[PDB]
């Protein structure tokens, strides 16, 4: 049986195309079993700890126990075939049904920040909708991505699936990626990555879903539970060392509570920098001459980042915290590091205005800690982000401590929000004229 | 006050950008009032007849009485703000809400086959979802498009809307269209047109909705009500002179009812060509050297077409009918003329196979006449079309004799199905952690 | 196989709705509902629209509103104008009759809302015309006929409404007697309706006695309960808006409506600021114990119950009856009393609004749960704290909960959602609509029409 | 710790009142653990086998193999807390949420035909909705019911549930029932039983749901797959020896295919009686002179029934078939036995009219075998049954080979259809005025 890995992109696409044709002859029960099969692969404790541990060691980014939670989140709260609902309308003209049907072959680009959660997430959703998927993994995570694909192909083969429902290439590269985007038998492109690769898949003449970039602010006003907010903000900021694109990247605190917030942040493992000389070193380490993030510090722990400036702290420190002006490079930039600047503002209305401004119109993600229903409503409505989290860690926006399903492909410019099976399906309308209206 | 027509595409876009930002401050009541303004513009009897006269006069395509019905269908059955529904989940983690929020400025490309209906239905849904729209109409329908835009802007001014919610250019052209595709302030493209213009919009780096092409076959098996099927097939095929994208374009009939079906088709106004010489005359009239459809014949009545080959008939003749092999140009090509080839096949399973094959994987529209629930199920399920109509004219898939709403932007390649306000909105998730779970 | 297909050879003075006997009314409704099953959904929709036109016709709108106040002595013309129009515009139609679909390997399952048959509806003297408009739209949209047993105190306005409905439905080609009543309403006739074998379902909008009775008849019954809606205000509320909303909700139709505020439970640190804004919004505050006692004499019977002589009269009127003259800006009578005061414990249905001062927001919630007497009908809260709004709504478990608005926002007037005037109490249907008056049917197409 | 069994009805109601108050403070996650616990009890292979044969042994009704299927259906396909959905509506006036909330203590009356499945189905749905349940079981299934209640109380005790979530009485009697209906703390009665007990619970001054009686016809017309129809009809009629209240109980066949159907009926396990003397023996055995069914024969097998009249057949015989006029006692009566009268009629429309007539305006369950979508629509629309199955066995209407969920409390007069958790909840509406409209 094929393990799903192919030497060329064209060979993988052609096998996925044959596989999806065979897939159309499978029942919905087969789909459910295949979906459950993919959950069982990642939710198996040894494979969970293998994938989490293996991604840290090969990418050098993130940390092990947080990938346990993300990988389990993907396998547990990704919607299966139940996502493919049916609408019906019956009256004098008959019955109309609206269904979610497969697209065909979907090419899927996966990131080095969430290599396995994206594959688990994309695979389950795309296979639920009746598609086959070709993965072009990130080269920094190519061995952990390939191992997951091989494990999935073994499980699906064991469960009776057509071979090659989930395929990838042996040597991931952007050259294979560009061949995937050009291939006539790829009917849909899904890019989870930075804004360059998303613009690329929206330029190939075919249906594309692209993730978005975000610089998520978290506002805290005087009505918030400060103790809980500090716990949630540390947890959300240091989650997988600030790799997730929903992770908090600057605090905008109302002055009335800012100090007591900083106090409680420190209690939860924030390391506060007050010396501008120490702050200067950290700027020179984590930023280029550009002013933006430096790749070698992305995804690193706070303990690690601090050791590089000669400060030795134990494992209880999870984030590095500093109060700075709004113009500081750490607020304007999307560092993807557990370095959390705090801007002090006079009023909640000022906090909302700055949060909107600092969000750079990404319309991606924003967080607020407030119990005032009017202020929660006002900031949510104005900032207009794909995800908005009130009184919890940012990752509650993905189903970890918040209601709803989870995903690791969050659409930016294409508008689908948190993708699921439904997002990988074509809507069909079936009209039974003057019959089956049995009301 | 501005009338909506700008001299340059740049001026139209930026004015639409200003408008959409003002629009963001309006209530849902204001949207509902503006949506009702657009309906009133097109449903006013004088404008309704003026828009249908001008469209035929200016494009030469379609007929007045049927554009009267299609424009009214766009004004009455296009969804409004009630299309913008809300999802809610509540439990131990609080409340999650999912809303349909505005995109921004939408660039919409409109066809010469359906200029006013596309503008009416694009406008309603895009404005219901809180966007502004820049229209880039087809030059063959410039005068009627701009009048309709100016009428919309006038009525919206009377309603107190932000100026320039609906805009276009004075002299529409392909270069204005390309300027609209390139403009950074256009957040989404919507193209109702041929395969080329849909590939263009999917190659711009933006989100695009593309309403592709079809070759809708109609299968008639031995269990059908043949009398009713003949009436439906003529009515659907000839509706607005075969201009609509769903209109019947070739019959595939089981051999045992084929003759009786033809007799009934003739009974309902199909002119049958038996003489092979006359049939060759028609082929040379309506097909170019490369075998493609002649533009001068698109949307012409059967009376006109037959007159061009020396046959004089009265207004009761609605389509031209001919039995031919499956390889015949009228089968393989999409003609958009009330010319309806018939292909005779041995069994209903042969008919389904040929229908799938001749449809050319457009997965757009198919029609079946059959009272056999298993063959209806099999054909609908196998052919995987965006619209499938059972025992009805093709336009029962547009809300005219079938259950559901109407659209004139039917997305094949991009998978949205029958577009409406939802299709022109971003999806946003709002997570209220550990609160508002009042069950 | 057939060479010509399969044709469909087998597919092919006026009553005013008022009857001298309940049994003739029921029998006429039974025949009507059978004819109705031959009508199309389009017919249902024109008939539903025709009911809306009766009550939203400006003449009839004014006539029904004014006539109900003249006939009953309860309520006021301007608000019944608003309530009748609310029933006319925001009562769901046939769109309420949604279809559930499930498709997969075993085919297609459809779930539809189909007619019960003859419904007998008991309507109250408080909202005679709104309940009749609201029931008739919902019940006919679902494909039923309805027999009305109205209250004798509202006989004329109810018989007139049923007659006007029957005239309009006649003009629309409806089967006669889709909506009927009796010429002489009575408790005798109501009992006869509850007992009649051809009545498939009973819908009662009234007090607990009549709700208990319909649940004792051996047939399907919807019971629309009652309660004593508390309005809780805490220190996070917008007090200037709370006071305005509280005056408006309490004085709506002179505190008749099923949801109207009936006691304020105020957090002490904002209590006096609340009272100050309540008087600014048209509250007459009684502070003199002598005068407060005079009003108790007037509005309470010897048995400690409310005087029906005073139910639904304005605050102007009630103050005039104790020698206090005030102009039309006074909308409610307001007084601060202990939690056991009769005005708190009873349900007066009068624009009389006791305020009880408590210490914390958690005491306000506990008291609101207590004074609601486990009706779990309605409660209101003014508060911006998303935790306290959640705690109160979750704990008090009312059918309707309104946050930071007048109570009547729970019926579609200033709040999202549709309207109704039959709010189910014991039987748990919530805000009744066409769906509530339907049988749920399941049609299973085995291994066909799974076209996904 | 309590085992759930109480000496007096009042003690069980008083215990269940305290339990449900305690249940209110449990979480939705607790309910899900308690619902999964009940599924784990009945789906345990040892308990499943014991529950299915102890029911047969104590009641003398049904058969072992089929109760395995039915208890499996109750445990697997009964909806859980996911049944309690949430409606939201947002706009200028804010947010409105609608939720499904507990009633309190529910008194449930279970039948002798489906004692254990009803207890599994009721308690799962009632506990998902946040209720406790006092069962008042049928006296002849006393010992299997109390065992199930004890096993349930043991599992929940192991899950940390409040004591007495599911309770019953030590000696089931109808006077214990009469205590349950009168107890004021019982906020809702649910009677799964005959027409007397249903009228009773509807005469108590409380909210009541009541099961339905039906005389379910199965029409077969000349368009049906007769091989499959006969196989489905035998399997459906003999399912648990015709005990379920959806089972086929008279065939109304179109004459043109009647003899071919009887042929396939016989091949699938139907023993046809043709001799009128043998037929009269069967009536005296299974009927009284009142006309009513003999309780001694209810739920018995076809082999057992034929044995009493001296006829010896093997276990391949599943039902007893006889062609009779429409007025025959087996047509008019409701035998709940694997006895299947067949009526011959000329036309499918006569079959439909006869089906309607013989159903006795119960509007409960009806079946049709036909491939004509017009005739399936006509019969379904006109007969207005709570369940309607097309082209499958009766039990496909309960989710066994048909789409949808399963129940064993099918409402008759009270209208709720197939009960689930929703049916045991109060609809509450929460209105947030001018806030949380975050669209
Ligand atoms: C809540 C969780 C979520 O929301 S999931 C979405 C999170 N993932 C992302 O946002 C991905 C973007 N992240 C970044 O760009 C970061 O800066 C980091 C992690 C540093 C990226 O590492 P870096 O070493 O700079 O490489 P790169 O990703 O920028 O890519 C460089 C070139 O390779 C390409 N590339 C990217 N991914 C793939 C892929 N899966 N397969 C094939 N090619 C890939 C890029 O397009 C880029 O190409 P080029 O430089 O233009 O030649
Ligand atoms: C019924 C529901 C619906 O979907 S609404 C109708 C949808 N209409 C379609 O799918 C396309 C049907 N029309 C056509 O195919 C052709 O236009 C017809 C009328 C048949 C004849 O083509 P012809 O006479 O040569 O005109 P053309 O469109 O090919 O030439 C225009 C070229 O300019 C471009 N163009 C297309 N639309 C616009 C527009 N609105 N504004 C500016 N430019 C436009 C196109 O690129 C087109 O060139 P090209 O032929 O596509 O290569
Ligand atoms: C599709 C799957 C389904 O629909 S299954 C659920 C549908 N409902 C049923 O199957 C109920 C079965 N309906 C029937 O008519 C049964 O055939 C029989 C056994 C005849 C019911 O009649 P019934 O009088 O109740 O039985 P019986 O002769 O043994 O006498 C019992 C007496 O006790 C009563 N009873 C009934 N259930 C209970 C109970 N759980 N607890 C206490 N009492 C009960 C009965 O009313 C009867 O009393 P009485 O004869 O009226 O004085
Ligand atoms: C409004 C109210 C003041 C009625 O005025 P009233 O004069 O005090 O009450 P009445 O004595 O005239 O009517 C009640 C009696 O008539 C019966 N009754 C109620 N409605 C009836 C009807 N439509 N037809 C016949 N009898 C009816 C009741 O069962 C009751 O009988 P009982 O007192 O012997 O037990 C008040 O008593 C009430 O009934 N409130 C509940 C109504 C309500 O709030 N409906 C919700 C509005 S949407």
């Amino acid at each position: 049986v094929s393990d799903g890995v192919f030497e060329t992109m064209d060979a993988a696409v052609e096998a996925a195309a044959l596989a999806q044709q065979q897939y159309l002859l499978c029942s919905m029960s087969d789909r459910a079993r295949f979906v459950q099969g993919i959950r069982d692969v990642i939710l198996n404790q040894d494979t969970l700890e293998k994938m989490s541990r293996m991604a840290v060691e090969e990418t050098g980014m993130g940390n092990y126990e947080h990938k346990l939670i993300k990988n389990r989140l993907a396998g547990e709260k990704t919607p299966g075939i139940e996502d493919l609902t049916t609408d019906a309308f019956s009256g004098d003209n008959g019955l109309t049904l609206v269904e979610y049907s497969p697209f065909g072959v979907i090419g899927a680009i996966t990131p080095t920040t969430n290599p396995t959660e994206t594959i688990v997430c994309n695979s389950i959703g795309m296979l639920a909708a009746g598609n086959s998927v070709v993965f072009s993994p990130h080269p920094r995570a190519r061995q952990v991505s390939l191992l997951l694909v091989r494990l999935i192909n073994q499980k699906l083969a064991a469960l009776g699936a057509p071979e090659n429902l989930v395929v990838t290439v042996e040597k991931p590269s952007i050259e294979n990626t560009n061949a995937m985007m050009a291939h006539p038998k790829v009917r849909m492109l899904v890019a989870t990555g930075g804004p360059a690769i998303v613009k690329a898949v929206l330029s190939t003449g075919k249906k594309a879903i692209g993730a978005g970039a975000g610089n998520p602010p978290v506002v805290v006003d005087e009505t918030a539970n400060i103790e809980k907010a500090a716990c949630d903000i540390v947890n959300g900021c240091s989650f997988d060392n600030n790799l997730p694109c929903v992770a908090e990247k600057e605090i905008i605190a109302v002055a009335q509570i800012a100090d007591y917030l900083i106090f409680n942040l420190k209690k939860n493992g924030a390391y506060e920098i007050k010396d501008p000389a120490v702050l200067q070193q950290l700027q020179d380490l984590v930023l280029t001459a550009k002013g933006g993030p430096q790749t070698k510090c992305v995804g690193k722990s706070a303990v690690w980042l601090l050791s590089q400036i000669g400060i030795s702290v134990d494992a209880s420190i999870k984030i590095i915290l500093m109060e700075v002006p709004r113009e500081h490079p750490f607020v304007q930039e999307e560092l993807m590091m557990p370095i959390l600047p705090l801007v002090r503002v006079e009023t909640v209305d000022d906090a909302i205005d700055l949060a909107i401004e600092v969000e750079h119109d990404n319309r991606h993600t924003a967080i607020m800690h407030s119990t005032d229903v009017r202020k929660l409503t006002k900031m949510a409505k104005l900032i207009q982000t794909t995800i908005f989290v009130k009184n919890g860690p940012s990752y509650a926006g993905l189903g970890a401590g918040g209601e709803g399903y989870s995903t690791f492909t969050i659409a930016g410019p294409t508008g689908e929000g948190l993708t699921s099976a439904k997002s990988f399906a074509r809507r069909r309308k079936c009209v039974m004229v003057e019959a089956l209206n049995i009301r």
